[PDB]
C-alpha cells in the first residue's frame, strides 16, 4: 500500500510559526519535511495551511492543501484530498514542528502498527511526573499512577478506518473533544497501540526546546 | 518561619542511582543538594535513604534520615524527624535527581505560595501533548484538553497542614494512591497553586535527559 504523511498547520486555540528559520537558515517546517521528503518509505506528504513563497518546497512528494479552523479539520481536509486513496493505505499525521523524531522510532511505529489488531499506533513517552488538572493556576484534580503516557507524533493508522473515524467525529460534533489522531480513533472505538519513542522527540513550542533542538543538532 | 527541604530516596515501584557521578565527578544527588546547600533561604535539608561514605555531605545543613517503602513514607519519616517543627514552617519536597531546577522558579514558587489561600504550591509544566492511559502497550483512555500540567518538584507547603495531610493519608490507607506531595494535600482537601517552571527542569530518569543535563551544564 501507499504511505502518506499529513502535516497540519496549527494555531489553535499573519506569519505562522512554521516559517521560522531556526538553525542553518532552516525553516522549522522545512526541517521537519526533511525526514519524510528524503525517505522512500513515504510516498506523498500533504502539507495543509500563500505557499508559493514559503518557499523551499514545490517538491515532487509535496502536495499542499487547505488547512482548517482546527487541527482536526486540517487533517480531515488533507484526507479528503488524497485521490486514489485506498482503505489499506497508511497515514502518518505528524507535527509541523517536530523535526527531532528519529527514524528508528518511525520504523518501530510502522512495523508494530502493521502487525497489530488495531492497525493504529502512536509514538509516546511514559509519564513519571504526576498529571494534574488546573483551573486559574489552582490544582483541581490529580491522576493516580501509573499507566500514563504523553502522546507524540507521528500517529499512524490505516487510511480507511481513519477516514471513518473522522467522518464519525465530524458528523457527531465530537471535533472539539478531538485532540490527536488517536483520540478520534478511540471515540470511533479503535484503540491504537503505543510505541515508545525517546524524550528527545519534542514539539517546538518554546525558546527552551528550541535550544534543546539546536544542541540536538 | 523556617524553610526545610526533604529530599527522598526512591526506587518504587545495592547502589542507588543517586550515587551516580554524572559530570565533573559530581554525584547526581550531590549536584541537587548544591542548589539548596548554597542557599540561605533553606535552613535544613533532610536527605532520607550507609551514608558515612556517600560521601560528600556530613554538612551542617544536612540531616540524614530513614527512607521508607515508598516516596510517601520517606517524606513522612523526614517530617517526623523535624524537631522543633512549627505549623507555619515551610517544606519543599524535591526530587533527588533534579539538579536542573532554577533559582527563579524556586523563588517564584515560595512567594506565590506564601501569598495564596492554600499555602501550598507545586512547580509544573503545561501539557500540550495529549495524555493517554495504556494497558499492555494499548491505549485504553484519552484526556480532553486543555487544563493539564505535569507536576515538577519542588512541591511546597506549610508544615503543619502537610503533616495533617500525611497523617490523614496514612491513617486512611491512601498511601498507594499518593504520587506527589500535592496529591496527598488534595486528598486532604487542600488544592495547591501551580507555578510554571521551565521545561528545562527535568528529572534524571534516562541516559537521554542525562545528555540534556550535560548540555544544560
Amino acid at each position: 500500500s501507499n504511505k502518506y504523511v499529513i502535516i497540519p498547520a496549527a494555531g489553535i486555540g499573519d506569519i505562522p510559526k512554521q516559517y521560522y528559520k531556526l538553525n542553518n537558515g532552516k525553516t522549522i517546517l522545512d526541517n521537519t519535511l526533511v525526514k519524510f521528503i528524503d525517505n522512500p518509505l513515504f510516498d506523498k506528504i500533504f502539507v495543509a495551511i500563500f505557499w508559493n513563497n514559503s518557499l523551499y518546497y514545490n517538491h515532487d512528494k509535496i502536495v499542499v492543501c487547505n488547512g482548517g479552523e482546527t487541527r482536526f479539520n486540517s487533517v480531515y481536509n488533507a484526507l479528503n484530498v488524497i485521490d486514489e486513496r485506498k482503505n489499506d493505505d497508511w497515514v502518518f499525521v505528524h507535527d509541523a514542528a517536530r523535526p527531532c523524531v528519529s527514524i528508528d522510532s518511525i520504523i518501530d511505529l510502522y512495523e508494530q502498527t502493521k502487525s497489530s489488531h488495531s492497525q493504529a499506533g502512536i509514538l509516546a513517552v511514559r509519564a513519571y511526573e504526576t498529571v494534574k488538572q488546573v483551573t486559574k493556576n489552582i490544582v483541581v484534580k490529580t491522576l493516580a499512577r501509573d499507566n500514563i503516557w504523553l502522546a507524540q507524533t507521528p500517529q499512524l493508522s490505516r487510511l480507511g478506518q481513519l477516514e471513518k473515524a473522522f467522518d464519525f467525529c465530524y458528523s457527531n460534533n465530537l471535533v472539539a473533544k478531538v485532540t490527536d489522531e488517536a483520540s478520534a480513533l478511540e471515540m470511533f472505538g479503535i484503540n491504537p497501540i503505543v510505541v515508545e519513542c525517546s524524550k528527545k522527540n519534542i514539539k517546538i513550542t518554546t525558546k527552551d526546546d528550541l535550544e534543546y533542538a539546536n544542541w540536538q543538532l
